[PDB]
């Protein structure tokens, strides 16, 4: 009854659909994937503007000695002749008369009414911005589906705006189910107790995707309780619920249960390494009407990581509007001898770094296994960047074997 | 007087130092640097527990029928003796007398007291997690130096550490300079006004670098204005000051000479392309004593951002205590012919995607050029997730030849 990870999320990219947009702040904007088409209202420059430090010419004159007629630093609205030179700064407004702008380090000073000298020659429309030449009038510099930055932001500011139409970010509830979780301000733990370590690091993952976090605590395994929180959950106004723990084989997990009661799940059971279990369940706000998505995540340290970055990253993406949703996909070469499942495809986590050499005798990527894979071990996902996507052969591939792999983080490094 | 970039970061590398550690919480230390050692205080799994749901049974005993004396879910604290089998959960303690854990659907059900039917033999210690299995006691989970990511957070959480020892983030202070500069907010232009676009980028920028900013304004071209705003600044408690603009040529550009009277500058001038003008100098704030980094930004849009990301980055990130603060620096082939500059190598935006073939006929890295590269042009930023370091040939670029290239944005992409 487990589904292939392709078909799975195959079903979450059918099911989950972009929000709504909204207006925003400029500095809100940051990170959110624009909705709406940006015209610039004026051109820019709205004016001529000198490029360089130094004095506006006729490029007829020709070098010699001019006069400068009146000053045109950047700030304020005369005109030259053939003759005469006008002072001007970086940003300033060409005078009329002007064909072209000569540097200052081009020029010589030279106590009454100043005069300068002009040592070169320079061809008409040197140094000098028309009206228009970075950003034409009306023309569009951001369209709809692109994510701000801040160059786009810079561009926002450019032409004023200041409330940009945006695809928001998905709100994210999050709870851990279990008997045995306490909370991580527990000092000495009593017999048959853990810490809940899935939430925080839920917490800080769905932090990382700049969506709002709504931290619903620890739920004990009783299905009471555990409705009483999904009701107040969907009930809230989130648009996706997250999970941990309480959807395996055991007789107390009625994530599972109450989850195909409320609404439809749509599988429970996926061929994968780690992560069999993995519940995704649409339900039904019942007030504005909407929709809520669900992931029953297994309750597996690792394992509730990994399908976070594998079908809740994309179905966040998704939501905010983004065309690329998938995460970057790298072929890579392996550092060190590995052995890979026989039954399901293994998600191996990995250390991927950057070099000038590999991959035979080119610059490419490799990747360092992390160590033991156990589902409950979290000292594998410790400082992993790269998930090895390896293939159910169950053979041993060498330490020079291409695989691919998912970029989970930022790799920096040297 | 154009100090090589090597050189120019060669000096800001010598001159910025790391912050002091300070104490945050758990979710506060979200992407910070981990100024401590983290060690686990317990064990993990600090009990004898169930990997798989099912019943805790005697390897000795082998397959057959047995009674469920006790029942051991994950939550509570009997033996068994080689005959009887306990009941078990994932998660659940282990009962003193079993050797090992046979799975559910490895099992039959078979109305008073239960018996359960065991269809396999199990070897000792099958599906169960000694004590400390993941995380011995008193052991390294994190160690100092490292950037704490989503998984970090969960083995902090699992350690039981809500307060974190880390580095921070530096206060930076970002403003502008210039006469002809008004707000974003501002509707229709009067004669020779722009709307001030660094401002807002770089907070923008600062933002993602998850520093703490401190709007300054637009501020005239005027010498007493901008000290009082520089003094200001320092006083106030910021460790880098960002200023945009007013350090060219011009006769009214005062962040030069306002910076070497008040501290001491190390260079001014740059051999780059863009931002031929660059001021780095470092002040020292007297009140607790602490010394400030001034960087004069110049004030072309594309030119600030691009030595924000080359300059101010690393800056950020050493004095917030990363030990590889360079930015990640690949080598890809090109997608389309460019020129470069004879006299300053210049640094080329481009849009880099990863692709399964190129580079010659193996996966790897590919780069199209944004189009114009003029100083003034921000629409060259846009969506500009490299920095192609080109060489001062002066020669062109064929398509297909390689280059270095820097990582200013995440790729994602495809
Ligand atoms: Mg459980
Ligand atoms: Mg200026």
């Amino acid at each position: 009854e487990m589904i292939p990870t392709e078909e799975a999320l195959r079903i979450v990219f059918g099911v989950s659909k972009r929000l709504p947009p909204v207006i925003v702040s400029l500095y809100e904007a940051l990170g959110k994937v624009l909705a709406e088409d940006i015209r610039a209202p004026d051109p820019l420059p709205p004016y001529p503007a000198s490029v360089k430090d130094g004095y506006a010419v006729v490029a007829s004159d020709g070098p010699g000695e001019y006069p400068v007629i009146t000053e045109s630093r950047a700030g304020n609205d005369v005109t030259v002749t053939p003759g005469t030179v006008a002072y001007v700064t970086t940003g300033g407004p060409i005078p009329d008369g002007a064909d072209a702008v000569v540097q200052v380090e081009d020029t010589k000073v030279i106590t009454e009414s100043k005069r300068v000298k002009i040592l070169i020659q320079t061809k008409k429309g040197t140094d000098i911005r028309r009206v228009g030449c970075d950003i034409e009038k009306d023309a569009t510099v951001l369209t709809t589906g692109e994510r701000i930055g801040a160059s786009e932001i810079g561009l926002l500011a450019t032409a004023g705006v200041t409330m940009v139409k945006v695809y928001p970010m998905p709100i994210v509830a999050i709870l851990s189910t279990g008997d045995e979780l306490v909370e991580p301000t527990a000092g000495t733990l009593g017999r048959g107790q853990i810490r809940d370590s899935n939430r925080a690091m839920l917490v800080a993952a769905v932090m990382q995707q700049q969506c709002k976090v709504v931290d619903l605590g620890i739920v004990r395994d009783d299905r009471k309780e555990l409705e009483k929180v999904l009701d107040e959950a969907v009930s809230s106004g989130v648009d996706i619920i997250l999970t941990s723990g309480g959807v395996s084989m055991g007789d107390r997990d009625f994530v599972k249960p109450l989850l195909e009661e409320k609404g439809k799940v749509y599988f429970s059971k996926v061929l994968m390494k780690p992560g069999k279990p993995l519940t995704f369940a649409e339900i039904r706000a019942k007030p504005l009407g909407k929709t809520v998505l669900a992931f029953g995540l297994p309750g597996n340290p690792v394992s509730c990581l990994v399908c976070f970055n594998i079908f809740v990253v994309p179905t966040i993406r998704q939501l905010a509007g983004w065309t690329s949703p998938h995460p970057l996909r790298v072929r890579l070469r392996l550092q060190e001898p590995i052995k890979s499942d026989p039954i399901r495809p293994e998600f191996h986590r990995a250390i991927i770094k950057w070099k000038d050499n590999d991959g035979s005798g080119t610059p490419g990527f490799v990747a360092e296994s992390t160590g033991h894979q156990m589902s409950s071990r979290l000292l594998s996902m410790r400082s992993a960047n790269a998930l090895l996507e390896l293939p159910a052969t169950g053979n041993v591939l060498s330490a020079g074997s291409s695989v691919s792999a998912i970029i989970v983080s930022d790799i920096s490094a040297f």
